[PDB]
């Protein structure tokens, strides 16, 4: 009920354990596709049909990611606080569907300024996730190193 708290030994064991090699690989794989998915939409502008399927697929990827994030969220016992702490992680989950509806609302009102900033955010959003991709390959390369 609002006050002091402790989070170390707990998140420590559960941390090094939760990040089980399988967990890391699974997330890394999903992240890889996620990066390409957003890039495809940014680069290519497939028809509305494919776009619908792309959004659906993208949504699923978020669910898997939410699994890990959601796990820690409840663990902290304070999702609201946990979120304010992972603010730098939000941009990574920013669902396309959520922005899509918001973007449409702004456009309907006759706003284009926000749209411009939003576009830049899209490119920046990909760069942010780029760290995850780079980290995966970096570690993978060290582990793989076949010769």
């Amino acid at each position: 009920l609002r006050g002091l708290s402790d989070l170390g030994g707990r998140v420590r064991n559960i941390g090094d354990v939760m990040e089980h090699p399988l967990v890391e690989l699974g997330v890394s794989y999903a992240a890889l596709l996620s990066v390409i998915v957003v890039v495809v939409e940014y680069t290519m502008q497939l028809s509305g049909e494919y776009l619908v399927r792309l959004y659906l697929v993208d949504l699923i990827l978020v669910i898997i990611l939410w699994a890990d994030y959601a796990y820690r969220a409840y663990k902290s016992g304070d999702p609201a606080g946990y979120v304010k702490k992972t603010l730098y992680e939000i941009p990574a989950l920013v669902p396309a569907g959520l922005l899509a509806l918001i973007e449409g609302h702004l456009a309907g009102l006759g706003l284009f300024r926000l749209v411009r900033l939003l576009r830049f955010l899209r490119i920046l959003l990909i760069i942010s996730r780029g760290s995850k991709f780079l980290s995966a390959i970096a570690d993978a390369a060290d582990k793989l190193v076949p010769r």
